[PDB]
């Protein structure tokens, strides 16, 4: 809901002041395409990944506080909102060009019919997206690439979450082979130590000390990992005696789980903001290559001394409009573009599209990081 | 006091039946000498490894249930039974036969001068020895190698405690660097975390989690480690969420030390056991070699002869004795020393010597395993 302001200020903010920009000076033709609307409604996910019968099915319905279709209390699922309940099969689901599981198609059936999208209206489900994962055991045989496509959610998703169950904690090699394909993202994991009222205090501890252990055992970062701690569903609780401590826990997994749509907002802001500022560089790039070119003959011949001076172009620009040379765009790779434009058809400099630019940078954004801060 | 008889039991069986059978046939000679009233009268060691201020000193107090010389709440002190409370200095401690810490002398006055010998007559100590350590730091300069001290203790100790605050989890690169000269001795170590109570219930748990996790870390053992979480002294508690646990850690605490005594009376009673099948191996062989001499002359060529052939007869004495071949000396190193020996000086067999050893086997050892049992 708040979050939908968010996305539509940004999507204004970049189509009235940024894209025009862009378009003059064709910056989509060097650089990246124009941004559509799906680039904003992004809503961010979680992966799921635990073993066999740890509660993740309980879990993501005690978080929706509602069932979901298809839950069945194995494979893939991909719980998004939706108008109505329904279930998508995933060999239709990577069809679908409004989501983002359209390059899934390349691990095909025997993976597509193990992949599935459930959708229900349900609150959480208008900031987040849950993907649930196949229980992973403690033999071996599916006929997709079970690690591989583990390996495809977590880079574009946000938060990942290891499931391991405290009565039964039996991290086994496939396991700890996905834990390792997750590695150079480890800012993205967390983990829940589910059914921690089934054993007693002491077991608890054992239990909890071998997670960590073997844990930093496999991902090798002196960052030591969250570990929330609990028992999450709703039934009554067996082993009361930390009543208050998986209370906390909850509370403290609730408030990570609803600040990633936050963190989204903000990853979104400062990407159109650095979009703004290689739309500007480019386009005083652009324009400093038209300004030279002859108002009649040697056309070819200055364009040609242009392109072999670029490196002494980019100081000379950078020193005239105070900006960095971190967001210039590859000397090399502009050379070997720069050869297929007619430098004449450039457009001169248009001040009133790099204030137009400027005065968002200035104004318009303090306003948004404003609406963000209104949690 | 118990384990004062399991002791004089020990001593007397090997005097009584084992030592004559080494001494009629040069046992002491070719493999190990007479085992000496010290080699029985060893009281289980433990070394308490820990940074600065995380309760060592008191740690002790709470075992002990009393002040100890010098203890001051640095440097190595060595804790042990004495008949009235007393301290020796490091740089007399090193001379007294009548100690394990006679080697120590290797490491000079730079250590004795820190290193300290405190006496008392104490429930505990009659039992086990207590040798704390220089609380670690979290700079560095000590006029002696630390960490190959710490390396010499461990070898020679029964349990190793490593000893955190949970107030102020610091793991430091020096303690590390202590913990990866442990290695290869995993099975001595245990850990304490102490001061549990000062923390509130999460931060217990993000503390002792980020332990383990950088412990297996180091360790990078699959066989995860004990850790004793409690606040080990006489005061109150101050976070009383977890009395329960923390009084069950301290209970697993004191019943792992008070079995050290009777683990090291096994470990004896099974080397005394080894040590006397070595003796009945080497009195057969060197009675066979006796027995082939002749009765007069061709002696050096007979003795000769024997040594060569000593592999076939190694299996001809494994065959009608029924005994294996692993507790065989090795077939070099006899052949080496059989060199230097007038083999016609040898005795014959005694059946009367090792009827005494096989009837302290059969019949002699059931009973000390016996008191051994009842704690
Ligand atoms: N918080 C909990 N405490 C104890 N048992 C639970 C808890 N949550 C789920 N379970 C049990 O664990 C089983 C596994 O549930 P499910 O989530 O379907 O498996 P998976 O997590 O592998 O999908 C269920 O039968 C349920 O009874
Ligand atoms: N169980 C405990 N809980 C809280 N504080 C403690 C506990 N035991 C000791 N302390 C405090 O920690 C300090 C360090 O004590 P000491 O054992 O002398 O240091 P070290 O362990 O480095 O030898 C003492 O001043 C004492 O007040
Ligand atoms: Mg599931
Ligand atoms: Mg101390």
């Amino acid at each position: 809901g708040g979050s939908q302001t968010v996305t539509g200020g940004l999507r204004s903010l970049y189509q009235r002041k940024v894209l025009p920009l862009e378009e003059a000076y064709r910056f989509h033709e060097f650089h990246s395409p124009a941004l559509e609307d799906a680039d904003f409604e992004n809503k961010p996910m979680i992966l799921l990944v635990g073993q066999y019968s740890t509660g993740k099915t309980t879990f993501i319905r005690y978080l929706l506080e509602q069932d979901f279709p298809g839950m069945r209390i194995d494979s893939f699922i991909a719980v998004m909102y939706g108008e109505t309940e329904g279930s998508t099969p995933g060999n239709a689901l990577v069809v679908d060009p409004k989501k983002p599981f359209r390059k899934l198609s390349r691990f095909g059936n025997a993976f597509l019919n193990r992949f599935m999208c459930s959708q229900l209206p349900n609150q959480v489900l208008k900031s987040i997206s849950i993907i649930d994962s196949p229980g992973i055991l403690s033999r071996i045989s599916r006929g997709y690439d079970f690690c591989q496509v583990l390996q495809w959610f977590a880079e574009r998703v946000d938060r990942i979450i290891l499931l391991f169950d405290a009565h039964k904690l039996d991290i086994s090699d496939e396991f700890s082979e996905a834990i390792k394909a997750f590695r150079g993202q480890d800012d993205k994991i967390r983990v829940v130590l589910n059914k921690a009222d089934q054993v007693d205090t002491q077991q608890l501890m054992r239990v909890y000390g071998a997670l960590m252990w073997s844990l930093g055992k496999v991902i090798n970062t002196p960052e030591v990992l969250r570990v929330y701690i609990g028992s999450f569903w709703a039934q009554p609780l067996q082993n009361t005696d930390n009543r208050r401590l998986f209370e906390a826990e909850a509370q403290d997994l609730f408030r990570d789980i609803q600040s990633l749509p936050q963190k989204a907002a903000v990853r979104k802001l400062n990407d159109l903001i650095k979009r703004a500022r290689l739309a500007k560089v480019h386009a005083y790039i652009i324009s400093y290559l038209k300004k030279e070119m002859p108002n009649m003959f040697g056309k070819e011949n200055k364009k040609r001394e242009l392109i072999y001076r670029l490196p002494e172009i980019y100081v000379q620009l950078q020193r005239e409009y105070q900006i960095s040379a971190g967001d210039f765009p590859e000397v090399k790779a502009m050379q070997e573009q720069l050869e297929n434009y007619d430098f004449t058809k450039f457009h001169s400099l248009k001040p009133k599209l790099i204030e137009a630019v400027d005065n968002m940078l200035t104004n318009k954004i303090s306003s948004l990081m404003g609406l963000i801060s209104q949690e």
